[PDB]
């Protein structure tokens, strides 16, 4: 599925999102853009071999499970494939634990080159919310 940005926004926020772990909405909103371009089904290969799923580009490296990852973990206890569905709820609730780790939402590589330190309100500027 390739979400509208305030249809991505709605269910993100549905999904409690909004100012988890002090981050606002626009953030997860801007990290799905330029992660998978809001599209459910994105996947893009690591060079470590590692693969990274969904709206959200989460990886097999420790969040899920893909049977292709040697040494990897799955800490989200899911099928990377679940990440991949139209239903973003597994994505959500993945997030939410891959954001409580440690470093935020620095663990999304193009949040913090793309959207930290920007204005990320704009990504949900016009949306029924």
């Amino acid at each position: 599925k390739v979400f509208g940005r305030c249809e991505l926004a709605a269910a993100m926020k549905r999904h409690g999102l909004d100012n988890y772990r002090g981050y606002s909405l626009g953030n997860w909103v801007c990290a799905a853009k330029f992660e998978s371009n809001f599209n459910t089904q994105a996947t893009n290969r690591n060079t470590d071999g590692s693969t990274d799923y969904g709206i959200l580009q989460i990886n097999s490296r420790w969040w899920c499970n893909d049977g292709r990852t040697p040494g990897s973990r799955n800490l989200c206890n899911i099928p990377c494939s679940a990440l991949l569905s139209s239903d973003i709820t597994a994505s959500v609730n993945c997030a939410k634990k891959i954001v409580s780790d440690g470093n935020g939402m620095n663990a999304w590589v193009a949040w913090r080159n793309r959207c930290k330190g920007t204005d990320v309100q704009a990504w949900i500027r016009g949306c029924r919310l």
